[PDB]
């Protein structure tokens, strides 16, 4: 393995993402001219805020993932004050930005991007890993406009954001592969409608709607997409299409909404123009 890298090995540029506990900055490695999204964490802050388990979890999950639809962790290093994680740079930023920019996706684009998300979850779940906070904000787009999923601090390894929270969190404080499938249902809805299905004035009211399954479809909603969303946004987590009790990804990928999809080499296909 190559030597440990250090801050002086890079020219840092613009901020790519910001949170309460870390910041992601674009960096060019001087020796190679390669660009990375370097996530920078202050050790003292992470300790004082008791976030060590989330940082450790992200580092451990993002190392293990070897699939084109995920941001990869390439290296780590530290100085006196900070931890640095070298991540895949997804040049086109968040899926959320595209939804805001174009309003809502047509059916060809909805189908393609939903298929990539499904294929990514199939990989992740096949490794016994659940994301637990999947959303358009952490589904990134690379230079070629394929997805790259990131932000793995909340991931669970098998022995979140209000709008996408599954009912089992609100009623049981629990989560399973099926929680990611609920998030998928919300995301498909948001691609088609242009807005998340559970919306309200404040977090409390959103939670109220989720536990009552209080949402509805706009008239312009692709009917096959509507049927799919209805088979994902189900209160009983064991009855969501894609979950183990529903016999997994086979029946999900076979849904009529995906009729024209070739599943085998999505990463090799040219995405539809947005
Ligand atoms: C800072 C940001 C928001 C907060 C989140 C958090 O703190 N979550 C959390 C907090 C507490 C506990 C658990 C989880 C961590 N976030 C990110 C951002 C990116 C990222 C962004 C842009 C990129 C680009 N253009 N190419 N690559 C990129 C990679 N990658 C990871 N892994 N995490």
């Amino acid at each position: 393995q190559p030597r440990k890298k250090r801050p002086e090995d890079f020219k840092f540029g613009k901020i790519l993402g910001e949170g309460s506990f870390s910041t992601v900055v674009l960096a060019r490695e001087l020796a190679t001219s390669r660009e990375y999204a370097i996530k920078i964490l202050e050790k003292r802050h992470i300790i004082k805020e008791n976030k060590v388990p989330y940082v450790t979890r992200e580092r451990d999950v993002m190392s293990r993932l070897d699939h084109p639809f995920f941001v990869k962790l390439y290296f780590t290093f530290q100085d006196d004050e900070k931890l640095y994680f070298g991540l895949s740079y997804a040049k086109n930023g968040e899926l959320l930005k595209y939804i805001r920019k174009i309003g809502s996706f047509d059916e060809t684009c909805t189908r393609f991007y939903t298929a990539e998300i499904v294929s990514a979850l199939e990989y992740l779940h096949g490794k016994g890993i659940i994301h637990r906070d999947l959303k358009p904000e952490n589904i990134l787009l690379n230079e070629d406009m394929h997805i790259q999923i990131t932000d793995f601090g909340t991931a669970k390894v098998l022995s979140g954001t209000a709008q996408y929270v599954s009912p089992e969190l609100l009623t049981e404080k629990s989560a399973c592969k099926s929680s990611d499938l609920w998030a998928l249902g919300c995301i498909i809805y948001q691609l088609v409608a242009g807005l998340p299905p559970f919306r309200a004035g404040n977090e409390y009211l959103i939670f109220q709607k989720i536990i009552k399954l209080e949402y509805d479809f706009p008239e312009k909603f692709f009917p096959k997409a509507r049927d799919l969303v209805e088979k994902l946004l189900v209160l009983d987590a064991t009855k969501r299409l894609g979950c183990e009790e529903m016999e997994g990804y086979g029946p999900l990928k076979a849904h009529p909404f995906f009729e024209s999809v070739t599943w085998e080499n999505l990463h090799q296909q040219t995405p539809p123009k947005l």
